[PDB]
C-alpha cells in the first residue's frame, strides 16, 4: 500500500509522465496492456529472484567478449579479494581460463594466510575493479574485451575475487519488495464534418481517403467534393471504396488527408478498421488529426493528444451486420487456405523461378509465376518468403488464406531474413509473429547490436499489446544491459506525442519487473536533471562574462551539496558497466560552441586509471544521427573482427536521453587534428613544416621503439574510417571533427551529415594522413599500398554483409531522421556498397574511386 503508492510515484517521475494520465483516458486497450504486461513482467521478476548465482551474474553482468570469440602469450594480472588492501601480481597465459587464475589466487591466499583453504575456485567470479563487469565462464582470458583492451594498451588487469555468497547477497538486495467473409458489399464510410480547421478562406477544403495494407493500396483512393474553407466544414457524404467488406485484411488501415485547393496540405489521420480484440469498427469516430509537413499510411493509427488545438475529422463507420463481426480465427483461415492446387510446371518454367528467387522489383507476369509456384517457394527456396509475400494480393481474402496456410508451416528463417520481415512492407500480424519467432535465436549480443532498430519498429505497430513488445520486454528483464538501453531509447522519446503513450506504457511494465533497476535509472535521471540546469546556467553566464569566469561559476554551482550528491555514484547512461563515482569538478569544463556542451570528469579510487572517465552533456543538439552512425561503425568493426581484421576503431558511446538532450563518451588522451596542427610554439611537437606536426605529436607521445606501433594504429584506423565515411556518405569533414588518440588511433566525431545529404560523397584521402602512413617520407609505396590493401579488404567484407546494412537502415526509416526519410537515402548505401555488381566489378569500381581520391590528394602534394 505505502510501498505501492511510492513505487507508482517513482515510476511517474522516472518515465516523465504521471500514471494517473493512463487511467484518465478510460481506454480498454490501454488498461488491458497495463494488466497483461504487469503480470508478464512480475513473472520475469519472480523467475529472476530465484536464479543461481552464476545465472544472476549472466543477468546483471553479461559477458563482454571479443567478436572473434563469439559463437601463447604471457600476461601479468593483479588480483585481490573483496574488501582487502592486499593484492597479488602474477603471470598467467592469455590462453588460461578465469578458473586457473582463480585457483592461482586461492593458492597464494592459502600460503599467505597459513591455512589449507575450504574455498574452491568454482565458488568465485572475477570482478573488473570498480566496474559492473565480471570475468567468468569457460573462455580463455584473451577472449574477454577487458583483457584484450589491457593487452593493446599495455596496462595490467586488476581483478577482484568475489564469492558466490557475495553475488547472492547482491541478488537478495535487488529483489522486488513483498462472418466477415460473407459481407460482399463495398467498404464505405460517411464523412460527416471537420472541426478547428485553419486555411486560406479564398481556397476550398478536400478530404482524400484510402485503404492501405502497410504501404500498398488495397484499392484506389477516393476524394471528397470541394466544400468552402471554414473552421467547421460539413460534408455529410458517403465515401464508397472498390473492395468488399469480406476482403478487408486484418491489418487494413483507413487513411485520411485534409487539404486546401486553389495544393495546401493541412492534416492527416489514420485508423485500423478492426480493433485490438479483432472486432470490425462501427459507430461515430472523432479523429484528432496530425499536422501535415499526400496520404501518410506509415503514420500512427492513434489520434493527436492535443485535443484543444487539433483539427478533428468526424466520420461514421456503418453497421454492416445486426451482430458484432470479428476477424476469423486462425483455424478458420487455415481451413480455407488448406484447399489449393500445386504448380505442375515445366523444367524451363522451373528455371525461370530459380532465376528470379535468387536475383528487386518484378514485372506482372513474374508475380503470376511466383504465386502459382508458392508451394515450391516454401519447399525449395524458404528464404524467398519475403518475395512471395510481396506478390500476394492482400485485397483478396482467399489469396491471403492460401498465403497464411503456407506461412504457418514455413520453416524458421535466419536472423537476416527475419529483420527484413520487420519492415512496414510486411504489415500482416501473422507475418510479424513469424518474424519474431525467427528472431528468438538472437543472442543477447546480436539483440543489443539491432536494439535501436527493434525500438523504431514499435512505431509501425498498430496495437499496444504485440509480440515485439512482449519479446523486447522479456529480453530486457533477462539481461540488465538490454534493460538499460531499452529504457533509455524509450525515455529519450517521451517528448514525442505520437509515441509517448506506447513508450510510457512499456517503461512502466519494465519497472514492474525490476524495482531496483527503476531506482538505479532514477539516480541517472537525477544527474541528467542537474546537468540540464548546469548547462542552462553556463549558456546564460557565458554570454555575460569571459570563459575562465563562467568555468569558475560552473565549478562553484557543481560544488553545491545537491549537485555533489546528484552528479556522483551513478551507473553511466552510456554504459551500465561504467561506474561514474567521484566528480572531478576542477577537471570539468564546457565548449565555446553555441550550445556550450559540458565536459564532466570522474574518477574512482577502486577502479584506478580505468575509473578516470568523462561524459559530454549536450542540450540543444539532436544526437540520434550520431548514435546511428556510431552504431553502424561499431557494426563494421565487429564484422571486420569476425573476419580477423582489427582496424583499431573508436566507436565511443553516444546516447540521446531526452528532448534534444544526450550524452557522449569522452575518449581521454585524444586531441583534434586542428589543435595539433595549430603548431604552437614551446611544445614537444613544434614543426618546420606544418605537414610534420601530426607526426611530431605522435613522436612525442610514443618515444623510441613505440613510434612504429603508433604509425600502424594510425594506418589501420585511417583505413577503417576512410571506408566507413565512404560507405556511409559522411561529409562536412574538417580538422576539428577528426581526432587522434595518443596511441596513434584516428577517429571521426560529430556525424550530423550522412548518406550524402543531396550529393554523392567521393572517397577521401588527406595528404597530412598520407604523410603519417608513409613514416614521414615523400615516397613509400610499401607503406601506402599496405594501406590501400587494408581499405580494399575492409570494403569487400562490408559488401558481403550489405543486405544486413540495408535491412537495418530500412528499419531506421521509422526514426523520422530528416536525412533518412525515403527510398533514395537507402539507394546511397546500395551505390557505395555496389551491390548490383560482382565482387570483381565492385572492387574495380572501388579502385577507380580510391585512385580518384589520390589524384585529389596529390593536388595538395603539388605544393
Ligand atoms: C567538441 S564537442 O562539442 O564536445 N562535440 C563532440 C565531442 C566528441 C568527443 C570528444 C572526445 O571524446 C570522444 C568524443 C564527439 N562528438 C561530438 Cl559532437
Amino acid at each position: 500500500d505505502r510501498v505501492k503508492k511510492l513505487i507508482n510515484s517513482q515510476i511517474s517521475l522516472l518515465i516523465g509522465k504521471g500514471l494517473h494520465e493512463f487511467d484518465s483516458l478510460r481506454d480498454p486497450e490501454v488498461n488491458d496492456f497495463r494488466t497483461k504486461m504487469r503480470q508478464f513482467c512480475e513473472e520475469a521478476a519472480a523467475h529472476r529472484q530465484q536464479l543461481g548465482w552464476v545465472e544472476w551474474l549472466q543477468y546483471s553482468f553479461p559477458l563482454q567478449l571479443e567478436p572473434s570469440a563469439r559463437g601463447n602469450r604471457a600476461l601479468l594480472v593483479n588480483v585481490k579479494f573483496e574488501g582487502s588492501e592486499e593484492s597479488f601480481t602474477f603471470q598467467v597465459s592469455t590462453k588460461d581460463m578465469p578458473l586457473a587464475l582463480m585457483a592461482c589466487a586461492l593458492r597464494k591466499k592459502a600460503t599467505v594466510f597459513r591455512q589449507p583453504l575450504v574455498e574452491q575456485p568454482e565458488e568465485y567470479a572475477l570482478q573488473v575493479n570498480g566496474r559492473h563487469e565480471y570475468l567468468y565462464g569457460n573462455y580463455p582470458l584473451c577472449h574477454f574485451q577487458y583483457i584484450c583492451s589491457c593487452l593493446h594498451s599495455g596496462l595490467t588487469p586488476h581483478l577482484t575475487m568475489v564469492h558466490s555468497s557475495s553475488i547472492l547477497a547482491m541478488r537478495d538486495e535487488q529483489s522486488n519488495p513483498a462472418s466477415l467473409w460473407s459481407l460482399e458489399q463495398p467498404f464505405s464510410i460517411e464523412l460527416i464534418e471537420g472541426r478547428k480547421v485553419n486555411a486560406d478562406e479564398r481556397m476550398k477544403l478536400v478530404v482524400q481517403a484510402g485503404l492501405f495494407h502497410g504501404n500498398e493500396m488495397l484499392c484506389k483512393t477516393v476524394s471528397s467534393s470541394e466544400v468552402n474553407v471554414c473552421s467547421e466544414p460539413v460534408w455529410k457524404q458517403r465515401l464508397e471504396f472498390d473492395i468488399s467488406v469480406c476482403d478487408l485484411p486484418r491489418m487494413a488501415r483507413l487513411c485520411f488527408a485534409l487539404y486546401a485547393v486553389v495544393d495546401c496540405p493541412i492534416a492527416w489521420a489514420n485508423l485500423m478498421l478492426f480493433d485490438y480484440k479483432d472486432q470490425l469498427k462501427t459507430g461515430e469516430r472523432c479523429l484528432y488529426m496530425w499536422p501535415s509537413v499526400l496520404l501518410n499510411p506509415a503514420g500512427t493509427v492513434r489520434g493527436n493528444p492535443n485535443t484543444e488545438s487539433a483539427a478533428a475529422l468526424v466520420i461514421y463507420l456503418p453497421e454492416v451486420a445486426p451482430h458484432p463481426v470479428y476477424f476469423p480465427a486462425l483455424e478458420k483461415i487455415l481451413e480455407l487456405g488448406r484447399h489449393g492446387e500445386r504448380g505442375r510446371i515445366t523444367e524451363e518454367e522451373q528455371l525461370q523461378l530459380r532465376e528470379i528467387l535468387e536475383r528487386g522489383e518484378l514485372y506482372e507476369h513474374e508475380k503470376d509465376l511466383v504465386w502459382k509456384m508458392r508451394h515450391e517457394v516454401q519447399e525449395h527456396f524458404p528464404e524467398a518468403l519475403a518475395r512471395l509475400l510481396l506478390v500476394t494480393k492482400w485485397n483478396k481474402h482467399e489469396d491471403v488464406a492460401q498465403m497464411l496456410y503456407l506461412l504457418c508451416s514455413w520453416p524458421e528463417l535466419p536472423v537476416l531474413s527475419a529483420l527484413e520481415l520487420l519492415d512496414f512492407s510486411f504489415p500482416d500480424c501473422y507475418v510479424g509473429s513469424f518474424a519474431i519467432k525467427s528472431l528468438r535465436k538472437l543472442t543477447d549480443d546480436e539483440l543489443f547490436q539491432y536494439l535501436l532498430q527493434l525500438v523504431q519498429v514499435l512505431k509501425y505497430e498498430s496495437y499496444l499489446d504485440c509480440e515485439l513488445t512482449k519479446f523486447l520486454l522479456g529480453r530486457a528483464l533477462a539481461n540488465r544491459k538490454i534493460g538499460h538501453f531499452l529504457f533509455w531509447h524509450l525515455r529519450s522519446e517521451m517528448h514525442v506525442p505520437s509515441v509517448a503513450l506506447r513508450f510510457g506504457l512499456i517503461m512502466e511494465a519494465y519497472c514492474r519487473g525490476s524495482t531496483h533497476h527503476m531506482k538505479v535509472l532514477m539516480k541517472q535521471g537525477e544527474a541528467l536533471s542537474k546537468l540540464k540546469a548546469l548547462n542552462d546556467f553556463v549558456k546564460v553566464s557565458s554570454q555575460k562574462t569571459t570563459k575562465p569566469q563562467t568555468k569558475e561559476m560552473m565549478h562553484m554551482c557543481m560544488r553545491q551539496e545537491t549537485y555533489m550528491e546528484a552528479l556522483s555514484h551513478l551507473q553511466s547512461p552510456l554504459d551500465p558497466s561504467t561506474l561514474l563515482e567521484e566528480v572531478c569538478v576542477e577537471q570539468c569544463t564546457f565548449m565555446d560552441s553555441k550550445m556550450k556542451p559540458l565536459w564532466i570528469m570522474y574518477s574512482s579510487e577502486e577502479a584506478g586509471s580505468a575509473g578516470n572517465v568523462g561524459i559530454i552533456f549536450k542540450n540543444g543538439d539532436d544526437l540520434r544521427q550520431d548514435m546511428l552512425t556510431l552504431q553502424m561503425i561499431q557494426l563494421m568493426d565487429v564484422l571486420w573482427k569476425q573476419e580477423g581484421l582489427d582496424l583499431r576503431m573508436t566507436p565511443y558511446g553516444c546516447l540521446p536521453t531526452g528532448d534534444r538532450t544526450g550524452l557522449i563518451e569522452v575518449v581521454l588522451h585524444s586531441d583534434t587534428i586542428a589543435n595539433i596542427q595549430l603548431n604552437k610554439s614551446n611544445m614537444a611537437a613544434t614543426a618546420a613544416f606544418n605537414k610534420d606536426a601530426l607526426l611530431n605529436w605522435l613522436k612525442s607521445k610514443n618515444p623510441g621503439e613505440a613510434l612504429d606501433r603508433a604509425i600502424e594504429e594510425f594506418t589501420l584506423s585511417c583505413a577503417g574510417y576512410c571506408v566507413a565515411t565512404y560507405v556511409l556518405g559522411i561529409g562536412d569533414r574538417h580538422s576539428d571533427n577528426i581526432m587522434i588518440r595518443e596511441s596513434g588511433q584516428l577517429f571521426h566525431i560529430d556525424f550530423g551529415h550522412f548518406l550524402g545529404n543531396r550529393e554523392r560523397v567521393p572517397f577521401i584521402l588527406t595528404y597530412d594522413f598520407v604523410h603519417v602512413i608513409q613514416q614521414g617520407k615523400t615516397n613509400n609505396s610499401e607503406k601506402f599500398e599496405r594501406f590501400r590493401g587494408y581499405c580494399e579488404r575492409a570494403y569487400t567484407i562490408l559488401r558481403r554483409h550489405g543486405l544486413l546494412f540495408l535491412h537495418l537502415f530500412a528499419l531506421m526509416r521509422a526514426a523520422g531522421l530528416p536525412e533518412l526519410s525515403c527510398s533514395k537515402d537507402i539507394q546511397y548505401l546500395k551505390d557505395s556498397l555496389a551491390l548490383g555488381k560482382t565482387e570483381e566489378e565492385a572492387l574495380k569500381h572501388f579502385r577507380v574511386k580510391f585512385n580518384e581520391a589520390l589524384r585529389e590528394s596529390w593536388k595538395t602534394k603539388v605544393n
